[PDB]
């Protein structure tokens, strides 16, 4: 039920502990104001600073005029912070507007196509992303929605995705969350407390080449449908050879425990841990951050499920893309398919109350 | 608050406390055969047990034959019971299959159009529900793939909603919910403490016709979106007009508090609670179990949110019915949309481990 702090060299909703649920939103900017955009930037810090700290936008969400709309939509009033972190993000469309060509990241890459891709163009890209982590899922679209409200005229939502349980881990000292394959997701990754790995695989330096983001971060996002049918009815052994771990324990194979060190020459050569495991990609290492959906049914008498897959990394072309890459021949990918694509920097963190979101670009 | 007993003479998630999360689907059935039918239920409800008891399904998820698949398929592993529920109804179209027309309750009405639905078919309608509610997500959705997997081949998902209320390890369990139109939702209901009041207004008895159905209910699902960027730019004045309480403290309008009885002549005419009240309906009383949705942004950037109506009854044509035609008028149509809908009869408990999920309509 704890504020997680909003001011920092870095955005939280990266290296903090992995909340329950997310609702992620995209957006396309609708102004050519730069100015107008800049005081959007500030005025969303403000709420992001109110919400994040259990507090409502504005004067609030009652007891102001009766014949105004409240500046606070209400439906979190009486709620604690419940962890609540707003992570933004600026996409490459965002910077063929307000002259901001030449301040385009080289790390912010498109990516490359992908064998197997069926990307949803309406479901991919943006301008702007705004990430709402919470325990509560009221928490978390109250958020959403107040900025939604106060970027009325100025931007638009152009995509969102809700993750009702999350299948990520940066707390190896708590249990593992499982995805809707059945499987631990999350063991292998980046710690919130391992600060020279974050240091190494996440953060964005000024040495890296562009200044302005020293302290953020690069996001990739991809939404990943599962092919459930398919899974179920494979046998227990084809299932933990997809993976190269055991489904109970999720140790890797030949060992008995989920946190041994995997011994890759056991696996399958096509085994998705294998694959994207940093010995087999360079060293490259990314911090995993995605939640699970289901979106109802799929028309055809199923269960839709999947994945919404985030990562981190402090260059996109030395972090998802070559373990993407790898991942050509993985086993996984017969029940899998990624059908939206997005990518993203996301700025230095709010250093404190006088600063705003995008301070160090604008 | 750790498991709520399967077995009962009523089926749990009815009068039981209101969990966080919910996962409720809708079930087409696919085989004519009334024997195959019934093994299904059976299996469910085996299943159900295990399920509400925090245990995987069958053999496990793990463990057995590595040529077969696992029973169960683990994303479960490692939760909690988390106060799961599994409540089972059967749609009016179930009973024209397998010799059960006659056997049809009279108190599942179908319902009429009302003025302003806007119904999709696709979720509209079922032979079978099971509503799956838990404090975590998971554990519903676990529970629902899982009975759908087992009954593969036999019934199909028709249509699938998630849901959430309160979270409660960080609110406390008396505080009334909001609903995302942010007013208090649920102050006066029908509390699964009052035993009499469900006698009166939730469980079918054996006197109302339908011998199968005693210590059943009838369930009336709405899913209703709501036009939140239009209720957004509305006044503070004229939201609070629209309900006949105040948003902050949710007590109707001229009193302080909350639960302070409502004098609905203070209230405008057509406010929504003067219209939903017993006393303008006759005394008619609902048990509302509804939770909220959020679905994502349509194509037009607006958000796909609302309440999944959910309202329990001993008869649709003296609960729901009447109620909903009160609010031809209600001040609150100008904000909503009924966009789907089904009614089901929920049968009895399952009385002991040797019972089963529809076993007093099989026979
Ligand atoms: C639906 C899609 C996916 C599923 C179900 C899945 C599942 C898993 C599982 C079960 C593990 C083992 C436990 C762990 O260490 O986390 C794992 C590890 C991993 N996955 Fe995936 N994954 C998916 C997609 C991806 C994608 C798209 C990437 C990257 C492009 C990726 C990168 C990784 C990495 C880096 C590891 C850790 C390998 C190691 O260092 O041991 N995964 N995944
Ligand atoms: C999105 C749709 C709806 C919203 C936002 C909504 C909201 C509310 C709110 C805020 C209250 C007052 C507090 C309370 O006592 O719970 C209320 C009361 C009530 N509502 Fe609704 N409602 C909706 C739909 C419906 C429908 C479809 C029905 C029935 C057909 C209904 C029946 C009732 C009843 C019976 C009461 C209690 C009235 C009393 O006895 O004081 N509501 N609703």
């Amino acid at each position: 039920g704890s504020a997680v702090p909003f001011h920092g060299a870095h955005q939280a909703g990266i290296a903090t502990p992995v909340q329950d649920r997310l609702h992620f939103a995209a957006f396309d900017v609708t102004t050519e104001d730069r100015a107008a955009f800049v005081a959007l930037l500030k005025e969303w810090t403000a709420a992001a600073r109110r919400l994040t700290a259990g507090h409502a936008v504005g004067e609030g969400a009652y007891g102001g005029l009766p014949e105004a709309p409240p500046d606070d939509t209400g439906e979190a009033l009486g709620l604690k912070p419940s962890r609540l972190t707003l992570t933004i993000g600026f996409g490459p469309s965002l910077f063929t507007r307000f002259g901001l060509a030449d301040l385009r990241p080289e790390a912010l890459a498109d990516l490359p196509k992908f064998p197997g891709d069926n990307l949803d163009r309406a479901r991919s890209g943006g301008d702007l992303c705004v990430q709402a982590c919470a325990d509560d899922p009221q928490v978390a679209v109250h958020a959403i929605r107040n900025l939604a409200r106060i970027g009325f005229g100025k931007v638009v939502v152009r995509w969102s995705q809700l993750g009702f349980g999350k299948t990520s881990s940066t707390t190896p000292d708590k249990q593992t969350p499982r995805n809707l394959l059945g499987f631990k997701d999350g063991t292998r990754n980046i710690a919130g407390t391992e600060k020279d790995r974050l240091d190494r695989f996440v953060w964005a330096a000024e040495k890296d080449g562009t200044p302005w983001m020293t302290g953020g971060s690069y996001l990739v996002a991809r939404r990943i449908r599962m092919h459930i049918e398919t899974w179920d009815r494979a046998s227990l052994q084809e299932q933990e050879d997809v993976f190269g771990r055991d489904k109970g324990e999720g140790a890797p194979v030949g060992k008995a425990k989920e946190r041994d060190e995997p011994f890759l020459k056991a696996m399958k050569p096509d085994a998705h841990v294998r694959l994207a495991h940093p010995d087999s990609n360079g060293g490259a290492t990314l911090l995993r951050r995605g939640y699970s959906f289901t979106d109802g049914t799929d028309g055809l008498g199923r269960l839709d499920a999947g994945l919404f897959f985030l990562a981190y990394q402090r260059d996109i072309r030395t972090g998802f893309v070559p373990v993407q890459r790898n991942l050509a021949t993985d086993a996984l990918n017969e029940f899998i398919q990624h059908v939206g694509s997005a990518v993203f920097a996301v700025p230095p963190g709010v250093r404190d109350a006088d600063d705003w979101w995008g301070s160090t670009l604008f």
